[PDB]
């Protein structure tokens, strides 16, 4: 009853161009079985949305990667938020919500925006730049570690550590196994910066530790919640901003609309998140036998959600393969949906908005002028190198 496919969604060929195989996965049926990894797959918007919004049946505490924590030991202590179910999830989630809340966004917005404007002014002096290293990476590195409260020394560990985290959600392929082989120094640095004395006053990390006396979290939970932000909040934004720049470079008509109304910056970024989906795939594990899209899934089965595919499903979106900065993007699953929906989404949107605003006001054209190189990761989509010429407005 369930179609069985041999598509490997963690293969280099799939990463290089996932869109045809994602259509094959959607069109095969609402629920597929992936024989390569012995998991169920859902690639349509409807089933991805349903799975995300039934956390009792499709749990996270057995891992959101391929590995089932009931069968294998996790590669690092489980996240207290991502890898927890209600009720254990609820209070750590509330703490991170308040740490990354509107009031916090108000305190950091002016500095984030000034840093975005400054970076674009600097890039315009060079003209020809790499929109990954020099923009998508450089900008978040200039604001997020400081907003966390991290010291200057050792920040070179942050991107490798986060890359490791996202490779580790994948199956035990060469990408995952090489990442884990190289992890020790990055884990050591990251774990150390999570301790209270190492986080500067007023930053996100200090705020997490300050919440350890309200009865929501205890002091011993705070380091792992700082670890969550370092794991989840840097390389995702890098790829989101890189995706937005790539879209503007490939769809010049939309750059022109954005220049004509810079208030479209926030939605231009949201549309880039839908269109490229930096976080491509995530898993759940069934806690009972369940009927989903007409199929019967047994207990203890891994279910792979194709977030990027759901964000391009023509059953849900008109012209899903077009980048449209005025699209009604509400409901896309690029940040998830339901109780785990990205707790850092306001930080991501602030960074993307102020960078796209700076581009909208300062740049007249973005022209690819060199070889584009993709970066391969088991669950993140994004580029390694994006040579562009920026023409000033
Ligand atoms: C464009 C940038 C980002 C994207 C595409 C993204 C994507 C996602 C997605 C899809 C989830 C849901 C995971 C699931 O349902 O299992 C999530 C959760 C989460 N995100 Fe983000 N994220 C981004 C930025 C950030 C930032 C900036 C932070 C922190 C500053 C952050 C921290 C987290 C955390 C801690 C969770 C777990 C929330 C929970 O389990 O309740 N993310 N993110
Ligand atoms: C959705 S990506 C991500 C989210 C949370 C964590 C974490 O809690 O460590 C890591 C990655
Ligand atoms: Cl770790």
């Amino acid at each position: 009853t369930i179609p069985h496919l041999a598509i490997d969604p963690f293969s280099l060929d799939f990463f290089d161009d996932p869109y045809p195989d994602q259509q094959t996965l959607r069109d095969a049926g609402p629920v597929v079985y992936l024989d390569k990894w012995n998991v169920y797959g859902v690639a349509r918007y409807a089933e991805v949305h349903a799975v995300l919004n039934d956390p009792t049946t499709f749990c996270s505490s057995r891992g959101v990667g391929l590995s089932d924590f009931k069968k294998e030991k996790p590669w690092r202590p489980p996240s207290l938020i991502l890898e927890a179910d209600p009720p254990a999830h609820t209070r750590p989630r509330a703490v991170l919500s308040k740490v990354l809340s509107p009031a916090t966004m108000k305190t950091i917005r002016d500095g984030f925006a000034a840093a975005a404007d400054a970076k674009v002014d600097e890039l315009l002096q060079r003209g020809c730049i790499d929109a990954i290293a020099d923009l998508a990476e450089a900008y978040p590195l200039s604001v997020f570690p400081d907003a966390m409260g991290l010291k200057q020394e050792g920040r070179e560990h942050l991107l490798p550590y986060a890359g490791l985290v996202f490779n580790a959600f994948g199956p035990p392929n060469e990408l995952r196994q090489t990442a884990i082989e190289r992890s020790a120094p990055h884990q050591a640095y990251v774990n150390e910066q999570c301790q209270r004395p190492n986080l500067a006053p007023g930053g996100f990390g200090a705020c997490i530790h300050a919440f350890t006396d309200t009865g929501e979290i205890t002091p011993d939970e705070a380091p792992l919640l700082v670890r969550s932000l370092l794991s989840a909040g840097l390389n995702t934004t890098v790829n989101g901003i890189g995706a937005a720049v790539y879209c503007l470079a490939r769809f010049p008509g939309e750059l022109q609309r954005l220049r004509s109304d810079p208030t479209l910056a926030r939605n231009a970024f949201e549309e880039a998140v839908r269109f490229e989906s930096p976080v491509q795939t995530f898993f759940r594990t069934t806690t009972r036998e369940v009927e989903l899209g007409g199929a019967v899934i047994g207990e203890g089965e891994k279910v792979l959600m194709f977030l990027g595919s759901a964000n391009r499903d023509p059953r849900r979106w008109s012209d899903p393969d077009l980048y449209d900065i005025t699209r009604k993007t509400s409901g896309h699953v690029g940040f998830g949906s339901g109780v785990h929906m990205c707790v850092g989404q306001l930080v991501a949107r602030l960074e993307g908005e102020v960078m796209l605003s700076a581009l909208a006001r300062k740049v007249a054209a973005i022209d690819i002028d060199g070889p584009v190189k993709r970066r391969f990761n088991n669950t993140l989509r994004g580029l390694e190198s994006l040579p562009v010429k920026l023409t000033p407005a």
